[PDB]
């Protein structure tokens, strides 16, 4: 008899983010990822090379230069608010 | 008789971040990984080469220049509010 | 019988952040891994290489260089507020 | 009859953080890893090589350069406030 | 008759991080690894090399330069407070 009850009555104004789950080489099964995911700026170089990538004779160089100006500048995140003021000013 | 009520009743005006779960090489199975996730500026340079990647000779050079001039700036991460004020100002 | 009541009866206005959970080479199964994570700025390098990944003969320079001019300014990190001044000025 | 309540009756307004469980190579099973978790500037360089790595000759030079100017400014981690007044400022 | 109430009854505005938990090579099982984890400037080198990781001739040099200008200026880490000025200024 598994009940779930979530947020039953609400009169007023509010800001929710729910999320309600309910069960009854890489290889991943069966699973929830990412939901509220919030990637910024993630970077991934090499990954999953396939099978034998660099066998018998291999002259690699990997340079990976990680250098800009950048600006993120992010007023509120996941993050809800009911009243409020929220301001990116400059 | 599973039973699970969360926030039955709320009047108010609330900022709410709900997150219910109700249950009955890299090899990953049965799980919930990320759900709330706020990953900023993250990096994975080499991540699950495949079988024997560099198996006889191998001259590798791996030069991981992490270096630039870069603002995050986040005024409210993952953190909700009510009544407020939230503000980035230059 | 398992019953879990969570935040019954909220009348204010609050900021929450619930998570409620109810339960009856690298492997990992059956798990909940991450659910209000925060990373920032993390970084891995060589993470889960194959099998043998240098197997016979290798000359492997590996240099790491984390060096440069970073700026993050969080002014609420998992950190709900309901009446507040949340302010980054410059 | 297991039964958990958790946070019944909220009249006033308050900023909350709930975590509310309940239960009835490397290899990890059966567990709940990282509910708030805050990682800020971590760093995995050689994590989990596979099976024999740098089995039989190998000339290995690991230069690990961690030099930069960084700044982390976080007014409030991890820490909920009711009524307050937040700033970073310069 | 396992019975567990927290925080049952709160009228005030409160700020609070509740967490409550009711049950009836590196290998671990059937636990609860951090659930309000802050990690800060955290370094792991070598973790876990496989098996045999530099079984017959290596001649391996590491040398880790932990050596930067590095400012954490974090104004109330894992502290929640009700009423109150929490402020960084430069």
């Amino acid at each position: 008899p598994l009940m779930v009850k979530v947020l039953d009555a609400v009169r007023g104004s509010p800001a929710i983010n729910v999320a309600v789950h309910v069960f009854r080489l890489t290889t991943e099964e069966e699973f929830v990822e990412g939901i509220y995911k919030v990637e910024i700026d993630t970077k991934s170089y090499w990954k999953a090379l396939g099978i034998s990538p660099f066998h018998e004779h291999a002259e690699v160089v990997f340079t990976a230069n990680d250098s800009g100006p950048r600006r993120y500048t992010i007023a509120a995140l996941l993050s809800p608010y009911s009243y409020s003021t929220t301001a990116v000013v400059t």
